[PDB]
């Protein structure tokens, strides 16, 4: 069992050669998180895409022989963590919410937050700002918190909670953040009942009301919740690792300032360079598994290494070049399967005019922090920084 904690930030920094050398032995791995789990690793790009439409392994904790605490437990009852039929129902009573056609219709609002953000961090008197806390965590939020009925002045909370479940100084801290959060959705859910709201939380909480069939009020803190937290989290960090790897690849940088039809496909080689997800969220086994001789018994917890199906040469040549106008299609930023992202039209649009927006607005726009000086999660799900550190004034 490797305990990838005992790599330390070397590891957090630069996971991808430690990924690389296990694929090169077998397909899955047992390994210890840095949080102190004993987990398996499936990588590679043919095996991690396989497994996630694998219905063998299951996102139910009915199948796994690891327990849920108190606190998890009542956020537990969502599509995510659901297989079929559960997932089917879920998804398909807000699909339409998230769909291309709709999300679209959120760009003049989508555009507005972006501007006003990019206003208050130019204002800056020395011309320089931390990217995370002026735009890349704010738009995110503000955006599924109007979405979901999030009193704006609530909305710094769950950066707080974000980092209680990222980064744990100790493993009470998620929990007692979870707790928090639970308490503080159950109220919101409260404080929209009667009241005539026109946001998508108001809209979920009269489906649990006058339906308990369609949506219990279980699976109603289960959708507040996953919705609001995987509606932003992900979001800021690929904003973030994106500028992050555009600005330190100066030719690249040139070249989309060069040609701005490029946009879209920068943003995509940014999911599939340094994306936000570095490995997809639990799966179990229900049954034995044997994956290219190795048997990972059923109930253990199976983490598909994104980040590493995202570095094999074989689907992506060259892989540790970023480069902007290679062909990423297919990649697995977003998941493959019934799972995949319901919010990938959503983070996309955001994504696109928030990097639109800082190129177009700034010109001398760089780093202003040194790689050393990054910190990265140790995580082996999320792949982030604490903080990234611009100016643009030379
Ligand atoms: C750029 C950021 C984003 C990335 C890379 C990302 C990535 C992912 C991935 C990889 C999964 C599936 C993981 C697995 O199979 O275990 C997923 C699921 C999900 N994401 Fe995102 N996501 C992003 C943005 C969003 C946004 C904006 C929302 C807001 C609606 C969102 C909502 C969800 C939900 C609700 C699921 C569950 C889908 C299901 O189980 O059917 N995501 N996301």
């Amino acid at each position: 069992v490797l305990d990838l904690g005992a790599l330390g930030q070397d590891f957090a920094a630069d996971p991808y050669p430690t990924y690389a050398r296990l694929r090169a032995e077998g397909p899955a791995h047992r390994v210890r998180t840095p949080e102190g789990d004993e987990v398996w690793l499936v990588v590679g790009y043919d095996r991690a895409r396989a497994v996630l439409a694998d219905p063998r392994f299951s996102k139910d904790w009915r199948n796994s022989t690891t327990p849920l605490t108190e606190a998890e437990a009542a956020l537990n009852h969502n599509m995510l963590e659901s297989d079929p039929p559960r997932h089917t129902r879920l998804r398909k009573l807000v699909a339409r919410e998230f769909t291309m056609r709709r999300v679209e219709l959120l760009r003049p609002r989508v555009q507005e937050i972006v501007d006003g953000l990019v206003d208050a961090m130019l204002a800056a008197p020395d011309g320089r700002a931390d990217l995370m806390e002026s735009l890349a965590w704010p738009l995110p939020i503000t955006v599924i918190s109007e979405l979901l009925g999030v009193p704006e002045p609530d909305r710094a909370a769950f950066r707080v909670w974000t980092d209680a479940f990222v980064f744990p100084d100790d493993p009470a801290q998620a929990q007692t953040a979870m707790a928090e959060m639970s308490g503080y959705l159950s109220r919101l859910i409260d404080s929209k009942r009667g009241q005539d709201g026109e946001d998508l939380l108001s809209a979920l909480v009269r489906t649990s009301d006058e339906d308990g069939s369609r949506l219990t009020s279980e699976e109603l803190l289960g959708m507040a919740h996953i919705l609001l937290v995987a509606g932003h989290e992900t979001t800021v960090n690929l904003i973030a690792n994106g500028m992050y790897a555009l600005l330190s690849h100066p030719d690249q940088l040139a070249a989309l300032r060069a040609d701005m039809t490029l946009l879209d496909g920068a943003v995509e080689e940014m999911l599939r360079y340094e994306g936000p997800v570095e490995s997809a969220t639990y799966r179990f086994p229900v049954e034995p598994v044997d994956l290219d001789g190795t048997v990972i018994p059923a109930g253990d917890t199976v983490l598909v290494v994104l980040a590493d199906a995202h570095r094999t040469p074989e689907r992506f040549p060259d892989p540790h070049r970023f480069d902007i106008r290679r062909d990423t299609a297919g990649h697995l930023a977003f998941g493959h399967g019934i799972h995949f992202c319901i919010g990938a039209p959503l983070a996309r649009l955001e994504a696109r005019i928030a990097v639109r927006a800082l190129l177009e607005r700034c010109p001398d726009l760089a780093l202003d922090v040194s790689p050393g000086e990054l910190v990265w999660y140790p995580n082996p799900m999320i792949r982030g920084l604490k903080a990234l550190p611009i100016r643009w004034r030379r």
